[PDB]
């Protein structure tokens, strides 16, 4: 359709002004003393909530150039939500700083590409000095400090996601759901527990549970779906004799064949219960596998070869205990060899590291959680729905934040870290005195956060930010108590992944959006 | 529906308003002071770009007449971008010059056909100039240099794609995709790498690393699909009794054949692994029989005559190294003739010259690729989607550049070509006054690229021009450091392809335009 | 009434656009090819104007912030009419070129106020280095230069002016008005030519001509208004006795005074003529003391004392010849006292000094010009209305550049006083970088007369100035011709004051106007 075009200061003004409406919807979130939005959906009650990323994923403006601008600095907490799952406020605060030193660059007269250029190089270098200023988080105390502080301030919250990290391991699952009680709770199952229930509910060994519980079973892993009892009857005959109960995990138990186990498990016989074997069509396949190698079994299948028929007990798994519900399925204890577990897992890791989908990526990892470590979910207790999205969402964000301090470490919080950063920087300079201007513009723009916060506390950013400058090290400025201390023995950690994510993607954002000259849009 | 009409100087007015529209756009991203063009989009964030051509095609404007200019102007960035792939910017930029003087010139009462003759005849004369001024680029640095300057002066990028070519060789292609990192990525993959995985995953001979490696395999092309084993019988105990292993290229190996093999392949009689044959109908043959060129091997087929029942060792190709993936299948050193290699090539090469379509010739160029010499993949490195597409298009524009060079050769950059062609020029004629005035104004707007970049690096236009005709042969401006010197000794080339294609698209589009007396669009 | 209040770029960047509107209606009649604008009259035929005064004073526009800029930027080419009467196109360029420059400056972030300081010390500068490039114009070939050049290049309007100012003197003065003819005519008298008719038709002694003419008359000038021959019967009669003529100068002679004197006339005792005095009253008595002084007589009134029944020959005055007509009345060779006559006029000298009126000063100018020098009267020929009011327009401008050259001197003309001016201020610096950069934006702007001018002609404005630049003294840029060379060689000629006061105005009002924050209008 008909466009309209814009061209220099006006369309730079149009552009900035919508990065500071969305900017300044978000940045009111900043902060232990930070709000809350409320964001209208179609469906539904509002949404309250403290997520910088949700507020601009939310804003859009009539304006179509304002519209523009604010679309293009909503890819900044965008990013950073799907990279750190933290940090969004404080990314969209960087670029809207960012922005608005290099658009005041611009009207200077500067390139704005050498400006891009310097704010590059700039945070290049303060990423690299991120780095090397970070200290691993693995104490479990650094880890629920970071949780709370990423859950705003909800001691509750870091202290349950680090005892799930704590139980289920470096290797182990972690996510959150809602819960029905007020209460926040952590169920933590190990080994594994997938999600099949019994084909028939008189296998129940134990009525006033309403589980079957199999001691010391044999496992009989099938990957085809099996409906009549003459391809098993030698491993029923097989496991009889032996005595001990038995445990199949098939793609369907059905018709005679179920019949004839469930009357065999009350004539005792044998203690037979049958389950559907986890997951669907080359997924299922590899769970069995899984399965397979810790139980110490080997699965039948049509395309490896081997037969029902002349299946064995040396080829039907072994496990120590089993647990059947409903629901789940548990095996306890698998009789399988530690360096074939670990090869598997290892297969499974090279698996993740071939991997491209976050859904993929994670089916992968709770496959390992379930091999070796464990799965914890956290049950959000909440009294209302909106309070339920709320304190999901800061739980979310600390569980983020808690992985990302694992993974790369954790700095001084408060925009303690970048003002460090800035201070180290401030020998930087560029090609020529626009990229210097650039990395000036990002060294200022990285206190920003700090800034921002104080402002949101109301006190003077100025002063605090002045005054955090002159310490040195991890000092800095409590927005909780309004008070100046190190923010490591106070307890506010930022990790360095969420930091340096959210200086990354507000710097290239902002670069490439003071670098224009031109704005085409729709016509009102 | 009912027309508006319009005659003269109205229609060619408001045709000039819209052509300046378009081309103001555009222009403003010339140069390496050049700025960025934020394109609004109906799906997604905007795109900021610094392509002409993008730019132009979005350019759309109400007034019907004005919004005529602009289309017709913009065929001129498309077709330079569809044929070189850069020079966009510059061919509108010269479109615009050309449509300014020529109107002037209509204005002036002079004949439109003949100012249009002239100019043709003058950029006729400007293209055998420039393929006299043109030098060969055939050296690695003087191509990183050519891709350094179409990426706006990104040495990385240059330095990369030059290597990519030295890698791939004259023969070897060259593709850009996204990259997950920051930084981009070479991925240069040699000899065939088909995508097609292994049929079975229990294939897999070295676990660790999930993929099948076979050493000095035969290897048995197949066209048909196979599920019986009987058919390939004789094939595999052949194989069995030769010892080495066997790699089966087939449409389709299922059911009992593919069971046979894999349970084959655990009992270690013969090694064996089978794969999908590559493409589809009326491709998969002729990927067959190139895989067959280059092992030294037949294509077993229903029409060529031959059956799987009677195929033999001999029959069989032959590799020194296989290795399948769940991704793609590589065969390194087929044991095949190189005189017979050299004559596919040649017989797929003789099919890209009969070939119309890009599609099917570059699918043509990646089968040249996979016999002989290699394929290049460059994962571009972005923190944000909006970078990615920005660098995306950056590096697809050098990649455009470094082919175009090779092919054509590079001239001197900063539209310095342009202008020694003009003064080359001075002295041309044409049959009257009129087709005179059309050169001259020809040969003006040749300068008209050099005097944007110097606009856009905020220097005088004027000056910079009479300088560099000053000049002789290669001295020219520096937009960058805003000096003169041999633009090919400070590495500013621009190819002789994308110099001279946005000359005659922009000449012919512009004559076709200036020779319009009235336009016919619909009513308001 | 309601104000609308605008703020930073915003007020800056409409009162730039207004600027720039007016700006550019006036500069198009910059230049030997400088065009005309039209003006629409709501009374009567529009008016075409080269004078950018005119132009100024005719603009206003819709929004009020663009209407603010125009006005404020219509004092300077206001100020500069009433001051020089030329050089209004030219201030009103230097105004636009400096607030530009101090715009962009004050977007820069330097401060405002800096930027005027160093804009005064610049101008303060250039005005001294005019001053001392300044030469002397006391030849009429330089004087007729000037004219011409002031008169967009029209010789004949420049010898004119020359003849008229070496007719008439130092002293002399010389006005401009409509003349019946299509050629341009001068109109040169001497001595005193007061606008004082004969009271009496039948006072004609010669009648073929219509008028008076008296040899070697007797002059008596009476302050008081007569209706009695009792009071002056001793005078004609001693008059009578004497022989010679007579010249009444009184405030009214009518009744019976004036029927006896011309009864007398015919009569033949004496050749009496009466007339009134001229002027009005205290302008009245002041002519005729300047009148009394010429003809070395003595005024009677009832003030001083005297009474004309004791007025005596002695008292009466004398002059050589005496000629009266219906519209005016010459005294030729008035018989007075050349000290007496000298010391008259530094007393009225000392009056022009003393007024601040510039019709007292004028009219105190042509007494000046009545007692010693001569008054000329340039009747512009014309075809038609618009035509005569054009040309009175040009005819006007050069009449004052002349002035201006006599009263303060010539310089080089097409903006090149002011180029060699910036020249030489180039190592100009203020107490601050702020002061330095509106320096060097007032020296840019120096330049902006010789580009618009050269802009005009259709040239390159950047590499014209680069060449007057490069080039020393007087060399400079001849807009007629399109050529360089010795401006002064080629009678290019700008008044020192005109160019000083064009610079001054400007930068005054530039300086202000950059130095603005807010602007506080009317709501639309
Ligand atoms: N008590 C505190 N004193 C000082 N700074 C604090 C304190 N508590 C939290 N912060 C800082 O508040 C900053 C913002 O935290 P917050 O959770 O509000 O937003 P965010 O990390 O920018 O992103 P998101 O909106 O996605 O959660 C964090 O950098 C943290 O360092
Ligand atoms: N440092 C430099 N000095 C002088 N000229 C340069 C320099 N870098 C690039 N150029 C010139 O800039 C011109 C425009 O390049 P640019 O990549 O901006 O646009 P383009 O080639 O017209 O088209 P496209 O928009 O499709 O990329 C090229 O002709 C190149 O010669
Ligand atoms: N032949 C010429 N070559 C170069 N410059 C010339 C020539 N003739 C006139 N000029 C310059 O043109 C400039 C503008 O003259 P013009 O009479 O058009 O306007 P002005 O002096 O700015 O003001 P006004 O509009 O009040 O007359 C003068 O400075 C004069 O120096
Ligand atoms: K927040
Ligand atoms: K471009
Ligand atoms: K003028
Ligand atoms: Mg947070
Ligand atoms: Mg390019
Ligand atoms: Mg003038």
């Amino acid at each position: 359709a008909a466009k309209d075009v814009k061209f220099g200061n006006d369309a730079r003004v149009k552009m900035l002004r919508g990065v500071n409406v969305l900017a300044d919807a978000v940045k009111v979130t900043l902060g232990p003393k930070g709000r809350n939005v409320v964001l209208d959906k179609s469906f539904g009650a509002p949404t309250i909530t403290k997520d910088g990323v949700s507020v601009a994923r939310e804003i859009e403006l009539e304006d179509k150039f304002e519209n523009m601008g604010a679309q293009m600095v909503k890819e900044v907490a965008s990013k950073a939500n799907d990279a750190a799952g933290d940090g969004t406020t404080t990314a969209t605060v960087l670029a809207q700083a960012i922005i608005t030193e290099g658009l005041k660059a611009v009207a200077a007269g500067m390139n704005p590409m050498d400006l891009k250029r310097g704010i590059d190089k700039a945070v290049t270098a303060a990423v690299e000095e991120l780095k090397a200023l970070s200290v691993p988080c693995s104490d479990s105390k650094a880890i629920a400090q970071v949780g709370t502080i990423s859950a705003n301030s909800d001691e509750t919250v870091g202290k349950l996601i680090a005892e799930a990290m704590d139980k289920v391991g470096k290797e182990g699952v972690i996510t959150v759901e809602d819960g029905t009680g007020l209460q926040d709770e952590l169920d933590v199952v190990e080994g594994m527990q997938f999600d099949r229930g019994y084909l028939s509910p008189y296998f129940i060994n134990k009525p006033e549970t309403g589980a079957v519980e199999l001691e010391s079973p044999f496992i009989l892993l099938a990957d085809k779906k099996i409906s009549n009892i003459r391809e098993m009857l030698p491993v029923l005959e097989a496991v009889a004799k032996a005595g001990k109960p038995l445990l199949i995990i098939a793609e369907d138990v059905e018709g005679e064949a179920l019949a004839t186990l469930v009357v065999n498990t009350m004539r005792g016989i044998v203690k037979v219960a049958a389950v559907k074997a986890p997951g669907f069509g080359d997924r299922r396949k590899a769970m069995l596998q899984d399965i397979a190698t810790l139980t110490g079994g080997t699965v039948i299948s049509e395309e490896i070869g081997m037969e029902l028929e002349k299946a064995t007990l040396e080829d039907l798994g072994q496990a120590k205990r089993v647990v059947i519900n409903k629901d789940t399925t548990t095996i306890i204890d698998g009789v399988g060899e530690e360096a074939a577990i670990q090869g598997r897992v290892a297969q499974i890791r090279q698996q993740i590291e071939e991997a491209t989908s976050d859904y993929d990526r994670e089916k992968l990892q709770e496959r390992v959680a379930k091999l070796a470590g464990g799965v914890a979910v956290i049950k959000v207790g909440a009294a209302t729905e909106v309070e339920m999205k709320e304190k999901k969402a800061r739980v979310e964000d600390a569980l983020h934040a808690t992985r990302a301090a694992v993974e790369e470490g954790v700095v001084a919080g408060g925009g303690v870290a970048l003002i460090r950063v800035a201070s180290k920087l401030a020998d930087l300079r560029g090609q020529n005195e626009d990229q210097n201007v650039g990395i000036k513009v990002a060294l200022r723009a990285m206190e920003a956060p700090l800034r921002q916060i104080v402002l949101n506390c109301g006190e003077e950013p100025s002063v605090v930010a002045n005054t955090v400058k002159g310490g040195d090290g991890n000092y800095g400025y409590n927005a909780a108590t309004e008070e100046y201390g190190n923010m490591i023995d106070m307890g506010i950690l930022d990790p360095t992944k969420v930091t340096r994510s959210a200086l990354q993607y507000a710097a290239s954002v902002a670069g490439l959006m003071i670098t224009t000259e031109c704005m085409v849009t729709d016509l009102p």
